[PDB]
């Protein structure tokens, strides 16, 4: 073809295993800019899923994905590759027509962190050829915390510098130029620069700019001091992060333990962005969150892209 159309899929799972449903993930069905106005499950050409927080062992996890499409589309999805570094997992899977349109398909990983202290951050990425044009995906878990935001962009810059994806004629490139079209995706961890209360209040009056003005992710977009360059779809779902398990009318921004009280405001967590090659054509057509996936104290989130191939 001329174009392709390429599923992206984040997902803090919560150290907890999927519910045997995540159609609404697959099909972008949910809040924001969805594709809840098509019933006609039309697949895609590459399917891209990004998580966290996975407590599935990397070979039984794959086998879900591939039954998942396979039931969804009828479809034997071929998978291209995959990457973890402990629960950060990623995986590529293809429409079968396209197996032998594929090469030069590389994985890495880094490990984040100046003394990390947990140790669970950092990004998983993937790169091929589909045809002539060469893609990244970079899945990352970046620094925790509302104060961190600093920690997040070192982490970004170490991710940038230290990961090796393609192949090693593209050296002296760096990760943002190595690539035809790059996506970047993940729990980032950005918070809201806001109170609780009038977060909350936005949040049920749907009024979701006055709290993407305070993102940390977009003010230091704006600042100039990450992601350069890069786009992303507007938000207009609310934030991903955190909910209580069970359902997602109730944002646990304070739960105490005996592990202490964990005050964490509502935050747009889990981000889908991406930088092409300029002259090089993108379009996005779905960017939103599920809200019937109740497993985890995050909601996935789904982009899905139109992206133009060479042959």
């Amino acid at each position: 073809p001329d174009m392709i159309s390429v599923f992206i899929g984040t997902w803090n799972m919560g150290s907890v295993p999927p519910p045997k449903n995540v159609t609404s993930w697959f099909t972008s069905k949910g809040l924001g800019k969805t594709l809840d106005e098509v019933t006609v499950t039309i697949p895609h050409d590459i399917y891209v899923f990004g998580t966290q927080e996975n407590s599935v062992g990397d070979r039984e996890w794959l086998d879900l994905l591939r039954g998942g499409l396979k039931e969804l589309t009828d479809l034997d999805y071929r998978p291209i590759a995959m990457q973890s570094l402990w629960n950060i997992k990623v995986a590529v899977l293809v429409k079968p027509e396209h197996e032998n349109r594929i090469s030069h398909v590389s994985t890495s990983s880094v490990k984040t962190g100046i003394a990390n202290t947990l140790g669970n951050k950092g990004a998983v990425g993937v790169s091929f050829m589909f045809n002539g044009t060469s893609f990244g995906f970079v899945n990352c878990h970046l620094t925790s915390g509302n104060e961190k935001t600093a920690r997040r962009n070192q982490n970004y810059l170490d991710i940038l510098r230290l990961l090796s994806l393609g192949d090693r004629q593209l050296n002296a490139f760096d990760i943002s130029l190595r690539f035809t079209h790059l996506f970047w995706f993940g729990d980032l961890n950005y918070r809201l620069d806001m109170d609780i209360q009038e977060i909350l209040n936005y949040i049920s009056r749907k009024e979701f700019e006055p709290l993407l003005r305070v993102d940390q992710l977009n003010l230091e977009r704006e600042k100039h001091k990450v992601f350069l360059r890069f786009s992303e779809e507007e938000i207009s779902f609310p934030p991903t992060y955190r909910y209580e398990r069970g359902s997602r009318d109730t944002y646990a921004w304070h739960k105490q333990k005996p592990t202490g009280v964990r005050t964490n405001v509502p935050s747009w967590c889990d981000r889908i962005l991406w930088k092409s090659y300029p002259e090089t054509h993108i379009i996005c057509n779905s960017y939103g969150c599920t809200d019937d996936i109740v497993t985890s104290d995050h909601s996935p989130v789904f982009g899905t892209f139109e992206v133009g191939v060479t042959s």
